[PDB]
């Protein structure tokens, strides 16, 4: 850029709103978002104490009041997360592949009533439904513990193949166990369930922005460290290897998780994959950062979410995950 | 990439620490940060409240209080914004401009007792020093206002060689004022200042993230929006033009503010610059809404920060702006 | 790609009306707009034969009104030509540079009510001004006619130096005369407009898709050829070179005319100079194609439009400028 | 660049006819066109007025008529579409697979009359040949409707054998269906037609433009949309992972349907695959359009379709499927 | 770099130490460092000529009289080199595959008593084990002398498998023979220790500065070159090809040796697979020609060996085999 | 590389000697040497104890013999350098611009007994020539003793303008002030010397690499670090921004200094300015090491030093300025 001042003032372009707009390089709309619904298997419906306004719904009529708002906003994709009570959590974890399930009742029942209005993603792993809450089975083996990968892979296999008869569009590991994306696709093609696609979660990272997600769905080690499957967030370049990966297996998504903390690493993914389609979860506790410091008084929570999503856009992600969805999505007049 | 399952497992480079450390594409240390120290004339220390522990150190011992614990823990490099009372603010600011003032005061004190054990940055604005808020003289043509630009540069470029004049080894010109780096440069230059250096806000953005700030610096905008200087957050490439024309001003060292939110930016300057040192700004907001999570329950403070300054550096910057710096230093132990 | 069938089915993402919007590259809005006004100087709004829909406003509550219906679809962009009839047009192009004449007025009246809620571009050329028709001056060099640069230049920095007064917020030469742009932004820095903003018809080529706009403005070229100025179809790659000239001279924004035939040369602008705003010209005829095409059996208008304008998008530009521009706009309703 | 006003002037290489012809960056001829010859079974010269211009040739005594002429004006490739009456139309669609049926009679014929003097490709599609319209056979997988993609590609297998015994030189299929060109060549190579080669519409686009060749072929779709197999035109980098898959499957020619209104893919499919060639089916509407502004006035029917066939060519197309391929022809004075 | 002078004055960022270590591009630390313990069956410490300052150790009690040195420094990673009388030596090399050899030993030993707080490389090759002293296994076609790939390979299988067997965390095969990757790989999964890693000495060179190494470990040729197997000094590209081989065939880490005499190869490796974390080998005799200089009167031995191994950094290296980083390590304050 | 083995096996390019330097990428002949030449004033060849090898040849017959049977050896270009006592030096380094001095006779003399048969560089810098040691001008302004790079940038050019009027073809600044191939190529230009070229040592590190030199020449440096005007060898990049100003300066030739322990900025310098031809200095260290491990046989002395010369070719370097260069130039047949 051998453009120079005075001749060419770069603040022509930032003159007044209507301008800024013109130009503007990336936008956001509510078609953009996913938002992930909290599924609990009956009961009442029990707020969530780090993530304030987002719920945990029983498999109700408590679609009434949730998927059709969100409809009626523009959010019409969303993802699927089972929250057990304990007393049905055993070492490898059978609560993921139950057909009676938490989840497949929560896809039969939103599938059927809303039909092809609608697009279901379904969260694969087992952290959420294990004993110890690992996102594998575990072995003891003679030395040390360490989450197997072979074995736990085959889990997730059916994991998928209970959602896809259940009627799921998307299915999309979260384990970051190595061949995941193989041993579905392979799964799901021999059960006839090539319409299933796959939304890979490829580069997730071993973050603190996952505190409230851990209460909010029971997930929660006893052996605290996920660090041996998640990846160091010292690492880039790393995600490469995993999108690549992720790729030649047959996933048809890709992303990235957290977003906030690595949009460093979305712009490095997109700009290699740019025929790609590109997810990025605004997580866990991107969210409530964003309400802890909004009401404890020092940002203005509107402005402040819709420049964090904007980012996450701007870097490259063409899907953003985020709990907030419904409440940004009445946010129609933005101040950028 | 021509990689596959299970030839490669992703996981072996994953499985220690002693390894994950051993292979680590990024790291950080406290040569890296950059303390910025507000000051104030008042006599009396005053809390920023939308901090916390972050003061308004009056200009007397906040020397061998606390410039020297800053030191101590490995930070020896710091940035120095004046505030003061609106009884001593007029419309073209001179309480910047001006030998007696706060800064110059401070940056004397600092030199001549410490010397060069550390390096004095010199933010170099006039939305501390003026009456309406903003950072530049204001007009009106016709139906609307403005932050007139050529009159405003000449303005820092008395602000920078009234700090050059104290002791000052970087200005640091925070408005985005276009030309500004080359009018500094040059007045700079003529007064016999060569040594000293020049570290350009190149590309700082219209953040919601500044709130605490503004509080800290008694600089919020009386009036209106920055959004008619400050980069407009949907902008990446918007940066590489910005950051471009900063270098041909003469500025030794090129800046991204805000930080946390724009790490895809960083990366895209870093890799187009490499040959450029490049600063970012963990801001204001990325403290304050750090310290609001910590607080109310959601993260550990520790290990969220760690995340969020390690993130900085793994995008590209090489230096950090942080109000954490000193907590982040003892931070000496690397949880990861 | 390390991709192959059946392991992954490239159709999987064309499965639902859902999944194809979510994963889509590119889209579309009034807010990418720039609708033309044809203004005159007095009488009625005649319709304009060749293209149906867009009529010639007598500069006046007649046009303010539709310009409050452009606004109410979310179109808030216009760029505004003149047209006037034989008796006032001659050799050195006088109307063009009359301070009260047909576009100062129009500039002036849509500024004065709307302002800041609405930008105004205003076309710099001498076609619509000028006896012959041919965009600059004719001289006579012992072979044959021939345009002038050089003089014309200098017309068109007194043609942008009047709008800059009248109160626009743009100014866009279409003459395709070299460093035209350089003239203009000297004049305007000169005559106080730093302020004002030039959009350089950077890249446009000698196209029969303009004949329509030459029934709209009279601009017909009385004898002759464009081809003496205007670029040559055959070449992509020279539009690299004026692009890079008239960013240098110091436009702001950059176009392509005609834009439909000219596609690969807005991707290839666009890829060289990611960090430039670039536009787009749907032009006089390719609307007029899409109309005579449509009105008389052959194909489907809207989705036809439609298809259109998500190419120029898609292709490159942030901005597109249409005669399509309201219907599409209320286009709400995205057909693919 | 480093290149600047006036010392560099573009415009002298503008300034003749004589020099705009030497440094012209593309070229055209009868060389590059591919001319497309709808045929039926038995009945008159029927005419395609929905066009107009194109007839529909009874295959046997006009070929005379045409092909005889086309060659004379140097167009020697020819593209076989097939036609047939409602009469003789399955949801399997065996017009394709007959090799006494339409398009097999004509292949035998044109190879039996000129033999190598010509190159006869063959269009692989069921479209022409179903009852409902589509391209591939129509299933209802226990829920809604779609159309099966293993099974549909295994009668593509069929015809193309089909037309390589009745003596095609190449082969082309259209309906987008996944693992199209993996599976006609190993049927082909097992046939021991690994001579006979295959022209992958690798990037077909679900276009409003093809509103005439549905009106030509009769056919249009009754459970009516193409979108679950023909490309989201918001799509150009989804076009690179759809070639770069049909390369590893053998084809041998690669191409882009519509052209004129994706010249932007075409340039980025060519920058991609140099070393493949490349062509681009300017479209039964792309004809129509100009045809019906040429009817109305609204541009010269000569220039604006040498406009757009030179479009192409410049985009990156090696080989132009036109339906003008013989007006075209018989412009040798390159009017630009 | 458009950057002109006196207005960018370079040696401002020279100016002071704090200022030259803001903006350096390079860092070191012990994480770095991967040092060699030589073994041996018993007796007591041998020292060594060459490297004036190692011991070849017996694999008795230093152990941890140097390792538990070693780790207090905190350098924890260790690379096992045999060195055997060579009464236990033949043309097969059969300490390299006995279980109770000195490396099974030494790991054995070093890992009950230090456990995974220490990381443990086994070297796997056959010139410290072979009474010829080749990496491989000699053979004679109707050539003579010849070192046998398809053979030699099995053997490294063979020692690699005992290595793990005897708990190794990683395991390294220094002959480059062809291919060896896969082969080691594949025991290592088919005998269940997939979790066990590979560090390839992919672009290993025929160099001289092994002098003191084959010394230390007896591992000196009888007969012939390293020639006819390691690589060709004079090609850096070729190391290209030899890097992405072992990665294709699961190697995890991968080194360029020796390093700083090959360091342009570190940049041109580390910049085509910038995901692979890549070591590197300050090699025998670069260590023995600083301590000979050092002594010599000619060069000072701290700064030499600091900007030696800053260097291997600066390059690329995210590890660094090296025989200082004891004395390495302890210098805790910059040189540079 | 989708080369595999064993279908690919790199060995077979290193079977034997011929096939290996039949695809070599990289040649030495002695054309390639830049020797270096320590001429002293008083009678008296002097033998340098740090090198050794090497001599302060006086201007005479033992010296003219030296060059004499260089040229025989193919060694056919020389740098010269200035040694002399503590009497003839001084504060602003007279010693050094004096036409009468050691270096201008030296010239004059080998120009007169060699004229055109031999090239001439001459190295131009204070530190030969002051009290103090250091490269330019000591100011002790204020309290900080800092060396002054306008005022010593001017006795650079005279330096240059004297030993270009001696007959030296080449002249070739060391001292790291900034805009001095600028301040040399303005005073050559202006003194009629236009055909006198410059070979700027434009990325020069400040090594320890330097220490024999020291001795030879006594640069020596009386108080401090060279860090203030050297390189800091933590960065590669850094040095591009240093060629390319030494290259719009006017330089025509670029080295960087050292080498060896820098051939990764040599590649990293040479792929950017591909069109420069590149030297590089093997310096005072890298002989000075590998001649200590020679005389205490720790490694071979031939090979070694045509492997440390033969990657600076690797690297990218057109010309390497060695001691080596004659008992280099002798050895003939390849390592290798
Ligand atoms: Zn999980
Ligand atoms: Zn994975
Ligand atoms: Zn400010
Ligand atoms: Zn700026
Ligand atoms: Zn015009
Ligand atoms: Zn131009
Ligand atoms: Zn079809
Ligand atoms: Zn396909
Ligand atoms: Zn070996
Ligand atoms: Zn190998
Ligand atoms: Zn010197
Ligand atoms: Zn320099």
């Amino acid at each position: 850029m051998r453009v120079q001042f005075p001749t060419t003032r770069p603040r022509r372009l930032r003159a007044s709103k209507i301008i800024r707009d013109a130009v503007a390089e990336t936008q956001i709309d509510a078609g953009d978002f996913i938002y992930p619904l909290f599924v609990k298997p009956g009961g009442e419906r029990e707020p969530i104490g780090p993530m304030p306004g987002i719920y945990r719904w029983p498999v109700g009529r408590e679609l009434i009041n949730h998927v059709e708002e969100a409809l009626s906003l523009g959010i019409n994709k969303f993802i699927l997360f089972g929250v057990l009570p304990d007393e049905l959590k055993n070492p490898e974890g059978t609560g993921g592949y139950d057909p009676e399930g938490v989840v497949p009742r929560a896809i039969r029942l939103i599938k059927e009533i809303f039909g092809d209005r609608v697009l279901v993603f379904a969260d694969v792993c087992l952290c959420e439904y294990t004993d110890h809450g690992h996102c594998g089975v575990v072995k003891e083996k003679r030395d040390r513990w360490y989450v197997d990968n072979d074995e736990t892979i085959k889990l997730y296999a059916k994991e998928a193949v209970v959602y896809a008869e259940a009627g799921a569009d998307f299915v999309a590991p979260s384990g970051m166990m190595d061949g995941q994306v193989r041993e579905i696709r392979r799964a799901l093609d021999a059960h006839g369930f090539e319409e299933v696609g796959i939304m890979a979660y490829s580069a997730k990272y071993a973050s603190a922005f996952y505190g409230p997600f851990r209460v909010a769905a029971a997930s929660a080690p006893k052996f605290g460290d996920r660090r041996t499957y998640q990846m160091d967030p010292r690492n880039a370049y790393e995600a490469l290897k995993e999108v690549a990966m992720d790729l030649e297996e047959g996933a048809d998504i890709v992303m990235v998780k957290p977003a906030l903390a690595y949009l460093d690493v979305i712009r490095l993914v997109k700009q290699h994959f740019p025929w790609v389609p590109l997810a990025a979860y605004n997580v866990s506790g991107e969210y409530s950062l964003v309400k802890a410091a909004a009401t404890a008084g020092y940002v203005d929570e509107r402005t402040i979410t819709l420049e964090i999503l904007t980012a996450i856009k701007r870097a490259g992600a063409d899907l953003i995950l985020t709990y907030h969805a419904l409440e940004a999505a009445k946010w129609i007049k933005e101040g950028l």
